[PDB]
């Protein structure tokens, strides 16, 4: 298991830290569909390119799954 | 483990957080069929375009197990 | 483990929520071959096209699984 | 984790179909025996598809048959 | 974990129901090598046929592994 | 859990069912390097055969981690 | 599991080993969608070029499975 | 789990079966990379023909494991 | 589980072997991105050459979480 | 589980069995990088040639995190 540190002391770190409440304000956003991943898309005979995608339905759905858990 | 936050909280947070009832709502949505999701599709000689298909089986048939569990 | 929400509060929710039988009715479809999946289907040269083709049996044996279960 | 379970008498009397325990069996019985068909996409040149009809997968019996093993 | 039905109502089943010591005869036709699968061949230029195949060692061994704990 | 049979079960059932010694037997063959299995080669422009080669270095690993659990 | 490792000999240790605290603010950054990785892209007929693409989805939500964990 | 047979009925068995020294002596010639696998290799144009390769890390680590736990 | 050997005894060993610090270090090199991985690159009509890449985000993220139990 | 053997029966049997420490030697190789593995790699038009490359990052950190588990 994941060692567990005081809620005070995420806060009060230099660097960003999320907390518990931030981590499912993150975890909707996806679910709700409002999020993008960045994918390889051919463009002709073997090239590629950059594009940005909505998240698919089998990563929003680990994402609800893991906000009716919490 | 995920952290279980109260409802109440989840309530007044500022930035949206889904609420367990919510989750099921959207879960329904996915095994209803009435959901899609955006995948690459080819259009020849190697090149693709986005576009959008229903909700795979596997994807629908995940959401009914969690929707049979809750 | 998924959050139980009383099923009268499923029942009152003003967005559609499946019951459990419900769940049960959508896998009885899917074990029994009545339903369908969206694929891309090649059609030459790279090209594809949006079809319709029956749930896979892995699908189907996974419905079979879970109804055997509930 | 668990499925719910509904007594089989509302099974029974619900109006739309629900399969039962029975039921449930006798379909991952005829996958086990090699009776049934799934529908896949099959290659006919150059790219281009046609649906077909294939017989049930070695690894999908072989489900099936641990299913009924565990029932 | 699967409903657990009586052997004598398997029995009695108008319709076929494996009965224990059945899944475990079909289990062991697949362990000896007897059975055979259907699966797509190419044939050229990305055309394919249907043709029969033995069982890969990998189901084999799962077989094997079932019987083993049997 | 697979149901286990009794041994004197298996000896009279009608179809053969492997006893627990010939499971092992059979494990044994395949992490000797004795067995084959049937695959598709490839043999120009897409077009395959059918043809047996070893049984793969996974799968005799499996093989040795059942007889070592046995 | 993993053996344990004393905080205060992370600290003393010569060289680096990452303390909880950092642990948690490089999942962060993964899962407020501020890194990238390194991946092979297709320019045309087999050949390929590194380039820098942004962390896909499922490795944010695995990175924001463990921050709610924690 | 797999049955376990008494090593003196392994010993009297007429057809080989492995004892459990033998296993750790299989796994440890895989483990020191004395051990090779059947693969398809390409020769132009789609065709293939067999060859052996050395067995991959991933397999030797998978013996390795299995040996330290026996 | 693995057989536990003692640390004192790791230490004289004549051949190298990791210490549960030495372990970690190497962990924390990989999460904090310091460390490549060879890989083989497509340079032109199937041709391939070796080349280093950055380690990927999924076995950083592995890392992370290692570090984070232990 | 696999079958535990004392390693005095390891040291006197004719045929070389790794012992605990002899593992962790092979293990600690593989996480340092000090390790190849032989691959297929493309030299054009589908042909392929035998060559080493350095084991892959993933099987790395399997290692690591099996020697940090010793």
């Amino acid at each position: 298991h994941m060692a567990r540190i005081d809620a005070r002391l995420k806060e009060i770190n230099e660097k960003k830290i999320l907390q518990a409440n931030e981590v499912l304000e993150h975890l909707t956003r996806i679910a709700l569909g409002q999020e993008k991943e960045q994918v390889l898309m051919g463009i002709g005979k073997g090239a590629e390119t950059k594009t940005h995608v909505e998240v698919s339905a089998k990563d929003r759905i680990k994402a609800l799954e893991l906000l009716g858990k919490a």
